């Protein structure tokens, strides 16, 4: 079970049984800004259970994230994958992504289930409305207060010093460095440094130039999230050497994000440019290779169950309707992506042991 391997996990799926309505599965098709173009693509919400907002279909069908049994199935699959850590997509209590409902209520249950399968839960902080340095304090406080004690709560052990919580900050570049430095530097007017609320804050690097904003912000590390090789500077495999080199010089944790593929045309019909066919695992293994070549301190997987963007490694099954031939993992099995992860997790976990200075050779 590899505690250096994180996977982005979403708890925002709903269905009438547990949640009394479909949530996320019944995703609306997102309009292109330009109506001249949008009118030539589909319109409306998908109609689960047979029409979902995904190119792929799950073994668990149009499941509820709040289904105790689904959570369990999810832990089992991540444990089979040799992934120690799910990075849970998070919105403050009583707040939600624009196409979902609140999910903070469900964190306690997800922690209990991670524990049951000997897994760790860290927090992927989404761009909630008017997110800034001040409510980021209130909310880092909230996360560590309410869930910090829990045995499944994730802390990144340094060989020396306290183990520190990790916050992955999605779209960190939205907030100016001088505001971040209020929270993330020692002298910050609202610094969490050397306090009960310290942690490792990982910035999303999109453009090369964000390097310097991230340095100035006082962030501990950078990650790249996007599963499409070439989508951003940061999500392009060729640039991962440079970011590793950069982070090393500046004592930042470089966390590359690897995807098995991308396809979101079920809900962004204009976004074909960023489709990546899986070619039966070869895309995902190129990604995993490029990541391990940087001898990184952690690796992130985009994603476990982002079904809308077709980046999920969660088990998928062939399915056809009167209009739709869903993608699937044929000729391989529903677990191909869980198996390819196990393969590369064990290979990482072995090479990673030869990195430390006190474990170098003649
Ligand atoms: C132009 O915007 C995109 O690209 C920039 C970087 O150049 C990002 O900083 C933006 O956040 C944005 O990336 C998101 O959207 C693109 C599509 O353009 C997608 O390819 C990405 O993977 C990003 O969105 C996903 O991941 C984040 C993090 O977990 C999450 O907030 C997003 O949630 C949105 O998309 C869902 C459908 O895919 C939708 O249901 C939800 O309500 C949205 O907030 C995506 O999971
Ligand atoms: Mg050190």
């Amino acid at each position: 079970l590899n505690n250096y391997l994180h996977v982005f996990y979403y708890s925002w799926y709903g269905n009438p049984q547990f949640d009394g309505k479909y949530i996320h599965w019944n995703h609306p098709v997102l309009e292109h800004w330009d109506p001249r173009i949008a009118k030539n693509y589909p319109q409306g919400r998908h109609n689960p259970p047979d029409d979902i907002g995904s190119s792929f279909y799950p073994e668990l069908g149009s499941y509820s994230s709040r289904d105790p049994s689904v959570i369990e199935t999810h832990m089992r699959q991540m444990r089979s994958a040799s992934i120690g850590v799910l990075a849970l997509s998070w919105y403050p209590p009583d707040v939600n992504d624009e196409n979902g409902e609140p999910t903070d209520n469900l964190v306690p249950t997800i922690l209990d289930k991670a524990h049951k399968y000997n897994l760790k839960v860290t927090f992927h902080i989404e761009p909630y409305s008017n997110r800034d340095d001040q409510n980021m304090y209130k909310n880092v406080k909230y996360i560590i207060d309410k869930y910090g004690n829990h045995p499944a709560f994730y802390r990144y052990k340094t060989k020396t010093g306290n183990a520190l919580p990790m916050f992955y900050v999605y779209d960190s570049y939205i907030t100016k460095p001088e505001k971040w430095a209020n929270l993330l530097t020692t002298s910050g007017s609202r610094s969490i440094r050397n306090s009960p609320y310290d942690g490792l804050f990982i910035a999303l690097l999109v453009e090369e130039k964000h390097k310097y904003d991230i340095l100035q912000s006082g962030f501990d590390g950078i990650y790249t999230y996007f599963a499409t090789n070439g989508f951003t500077y940061g999500s392009s495999h060729q640039n991962w050497a440079s970011l590793k080199l950069f982070c090393d010089k500046y004592n930042l944790i470089f966390i590359p994000s690897v995807g098995p593929g991308y396809i979101d045309t079920s809900i962004r019909p204009w976004n074909t440019q960023n489709t990546r066919n899986r070619i039966n695992g070869k895309y995902y293994e190129i990604g995993l290779s490029a990541a391990l070549q940087t001898r990184p301190s952690l690796i992130s997987i985009t994603s476990f169950n982002q079904w809308h963007e077709g980046t999920q490694i969660e088990k998928a099954v062939p399915k056809r309707t009167s209009n739709t031939v869903y993608l699937d993992y044929r000729p391989h099995k529903p677990g191909l992506y869980l198996e390819l992860t196990r393969k590369w997790s064990e290979k990482y976990s072995k090479e990673r042991a030869t990195y430390a200075l006190d474990r170098q050779l003649p």
